[PDB]
């Protein structure tokens, strides 16, 4: 039967799943891990023991026990991000998508969801691999890992929570595709890892980790670089926070093993109620729990590693969505509501100048405020938090995206940029916002190709190009069709440093994306603030 | 007979000359200070003593001593700044060109010549005081002063050599013309003082120095301000400039009496020698004798003085030209040659940012080169050449110009600011150099009126209507005809910042002159200095 597969793990039965007037096999919540449960809570992942019998393949797993955004209860917009399944800490499992019928040594493609490490789903309707699957002819693995304190709670030293443990599951669920997918008729040396924001943070940090890099062939990460300023956090800073999380539930604090005990007592919902609590500083666009530079799965500096070339060498495709900051400051800046245009206050863009550089001192805000205050036109509320946007977009993702392809082009094997400026036409966030963070995740996964989820005719053949070129990179290392009629996206070099627009125009080659504000972010600021 | 003057120093009898088919008064060469020749080198200026007989007042005086520039032998460009009369010590001498017939109580302009403080003299072509006196019906003074270490030598505490000296002998003037103006059909209690470059942070200087203040009624500045970074220095620095000046020199230096002693033997070439070696710096539009912050001309910070109202409240008229820099940057900037277009390497762009910003640290150095960087096109010859341009122009001229006005107009009378931006048709300077330093004096002496000189009709008419702008403000406070057709020259206020451009095209009304890189300039850049 082509819904049975049997694998080293133990058989597993999958279901057949209608897409677009056709069918593929579906195979969900395969367990890659031991439940991270018990004792076992901050543990590194154990690889799940072999079952007899037929593992029920048919049904989403459970999601990691995150936040749930509560900001606007019953709209969409926030909501499909959220859990569409139970939560449990039972969550280490993974979802196949495989076209029928089964193909026998196909480009595999490993989706690895965002949430800024302290949230996230495989389950997400958006993430939906059957269209992807089914359209591009490809094995389309989601898999799952640990967030917040669950996944990245760091006590260095100590074996009970060594921290980033949620990397390990992804790197596990890896190992799992590598050991197991050609039995779905993956070719396991066509892996592709992708994935958006802490997902594509997440990519970046498997082609830095000496552990990861043989597991996969090539990468995409989408909004998001392993060396943004939100990814990681230093052992100090871990270790700071995890006492800290301590002190807010009254643990006893005298030792690793006295904080560790405490914190395994506790139901997952307490830990999820104080987490934000332990940031050190007001601020937006932090998240408390995530990726520690270890000296181990880390082995020294992101930035040391950068430039020596201490990464894996292959190829690349990337990018970055037009206004990646309106989300944040939504939730977190004064003056920005979802009903209102969010006009803004000279007083409330100062003000986002601090959330949004929480580590500046005033010499440091006074930098970031002159480079993005137009001073003929001070007062101009669209233009203040248009400015905002801008500023945090920078930032915490487009500057340093190009500062990491800047450095891996320099050593890799081929590099293609993207700048995604397409707002969905059926967004219900306010139009302030723009093209926003996470609004090509959609476009990547085929949902345009969906009549009933009303996109225009142009937008589905903006998706269908994108699943090409995502899906012809993966299985050649370049997203161009050999011998081709259509306009060709050309490589990211030192020297030229060319991107293109995605969008529903033609296609347009630039260069030097955002330049003068990166390196305002890349070479001014941080020494500025090294010298003051 | 109108050639023949009485006044409180003796009589003068002056010259009739041509001007326009028609003819004026002029009375050159008048004395009004005791020649500071010998024992009285350095020191502050003493009345002249009266005279019996007729003082003839025929001829051009001599200029003082200076630097004398010869850089492009033959060249006009240049050599129309240089002294054509005999240089002496014996120079301070004033000159008035009156209406004929006489006028009775008419409104007097009194010049104050540029030139670093290290050169300028009265008697150029450019400062020809006829066109103007015919045209405008105004009485005409071009006073003089001593330049270099003669005028500005400052060994602070001592008597005989206390700085300032040059701004006295200016004041010692304006006395005189208070005094005696009245004689030649001069009002003394509509005088306004006008000057470019040193000349107008000099204007400046006399508005903020207490002793100054009675005498004049309002003031013009042309390309310069007093809180230039170039017009004074502090008594510590004068006293090092002193000592390094006499240590070229073979002077004794143990004691001020030793050192000026030894000063004061020298032949007068022999100190402008030696006197560009005194300069703390390798910099570009920076002098050596300068105004000195001494605690009595200036009775406090130039800074607190301007915050604080400590200044006389009247009328002002004052503005830049377009491209301030260009004159500098090719006398001393790597990469600028008279010959040829100037396109500066990249190399000579950082050269020449440290060149012009000579007190800033490296972070300093690049806020600058940040601020003037096209990063999309950072090899671009002409951007780089145009970039240091507005560097040398916004540091040295505009944006001390525009502190000035912002600080001035809170309590003054009331502010036209004006920005030029025509280059002649006649220059024969290159083209690369724009609208130049020093080229809107021309226009302000009414030189386009002379056919031969092979002016543009447009030019005549700009120069007629800037004439008349001066004038029109000298007479009344306000450069507008009362109840006039033409189109009206805004106040400058503290709100709205209202300017104008001065050329051939219909006037047209700016706001907020340079703002962007004032505020860089003005409030970031010096806060960037004091916290490194
Ligand atoms: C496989 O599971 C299918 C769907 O099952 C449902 O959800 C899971 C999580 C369980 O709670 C189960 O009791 C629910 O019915 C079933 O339709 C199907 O019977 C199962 N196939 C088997 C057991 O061979
Ligand atoms: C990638 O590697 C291959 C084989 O080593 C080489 O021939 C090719 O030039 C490389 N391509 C790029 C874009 O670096
Ligand atoms: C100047 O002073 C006069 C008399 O004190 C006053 O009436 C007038 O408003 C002032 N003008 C400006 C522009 O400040
Ligand atoms: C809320 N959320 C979670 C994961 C990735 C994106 C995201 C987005 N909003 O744009
Ligand atoms: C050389 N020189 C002397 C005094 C004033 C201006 C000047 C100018 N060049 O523009």
């Amino acid at each position: 039967s082509e819904l049975l597969v049997n694998t080293k793990s133990g058989k597993v039965m999958g279901t057949r799943v209608p897409v677009l007037s056709s069918h593929i096999s579906a195979f969900l919540g395969i367990p890659f891990a031991e439940p991270p449960v018990g004792n076992m809570r901050f543990r590194r992942p154990e690889p799940k023991k072999p079952w007899s019998g037929v593992w029920n393949a048919s049904t989403y797993p459970n999601n990691c026990q995150q936040y749930v955004d509560e900001q606007f209860p019953g709209f969409s917009g926030s909501e499909m991000w959220n859990p569409n399944r139970e939560m449990s800490e039972d969550c280490l499992y993974l979802n196949i998508w495989v076209p029928s019928p089964r193909p026998k040594s196909t480009t595999v493609m490993v989706w690895i969801y965002g949430g800024g490490f302290y949230s996230g789903s495989s389950t997400l309707d958006v993430y939906n691999g059957k269209y992807l699957a089914y359209t591009e002819e490809v094995v389309l693995v989601s898999l799952s890992y640990r967030v917040g304190a669950f996944g990245f709670l760091a006590l260095h030293g100590s074996q009970e929570a060594p921290g980033n443990v949620g990397l390990l599951d992804q790197r596990m669920a890896l190992q799992w595709v590598h050991d197991n997918i050609q039995f779905f008729g993956g070719d396991p040396k066509t892996v592709t890892i992708f994935g958006e924001s802490a997902g594509g943070a997440s990519v970046g940090m498997h082609i830095l980790s000496p552990g990861s890099r043989d597991l996969f062939r090539r990468a995409i990460l989408q909004s998001g670089s392993p060396n943004c300023p939100w990814a990681s956090v230093s052992v100090a800073e871990g270790r700071r926070r995890a006492v800290e999380l301590g002190r807010n539930l009254n643990c006893n604090l005298n030792s690793d093993e006295e904080l560790i005990h405490c914190l395994r007592e506790k139901k997952p919902q307490e830990l999820i109620d104080v987490e934000w609590n332990v940031l050190p500083f007001d601020s937006i666009f932090r998240f408390s729990f995530v990726p520690v530079i270890d000296g181990e799965f880390f082995p020294t500096s992101l930035e040391s590693m950068l430039n020596s070339g201490n990464f894996k060498k292959t190829q690349i495709l990337l990018g970055v969505n037009k206004d990646e900051g309106s989300f944040f400051l939504l939730y977190g800046a004064p003056g920005f509501s979802k009903d209102s245009e969010s006009k803004i206050s000279r007083e409330d863009f100062m003000s986002g100048v601090k959330l949004s550089v929480p580590h500046a001192n005033d010499l440091g805000l006074d930098a970031v405020t002159l480079q993005y205050t137009d001073w003929m036109d001070d007062n101009n509320g669209i233009k203040n938090r248009d400015g905002l946007d801008d500023i945090v977009g920078d930032h915490n993702v487009i500057c340093p995206l190009m500062h990491f392809v800047n450095k891996y082009t320099k050593f890799g094997n081929g590099t293609y940029l993207y700048f995604f400026n397409h707002r969905a036409s059926n967004l219900v966030w306010p139009e302030w916002m723009g093209v926003i963070h996470g609004y090509e995740i959609e476009f990547v996964f085929g949902l345009p190709l969906v009549k009933e989820l009303n996109y225009t005719a142009e937008e589905e053949a903006l998706s269908r190009r994108i699943m090409h070129y995502w899906a012809t990179f993966a299985k050649t290392g370049n997203p161009n069709e050999p011998h081709s009629q259509e306009s060709k996206w050309p490589l990211f070099t030192t020297k030229e440093q060319k991107f293109i627009d995605l969008n529903t125009e033609p296609m347009k080659v630039h260069q030097r994306l955002r330049v003068q504000m990166c390196v305002f972010w890349n070479q001014f600021l941080p020494k500025l603030l090294n010298a003051t």
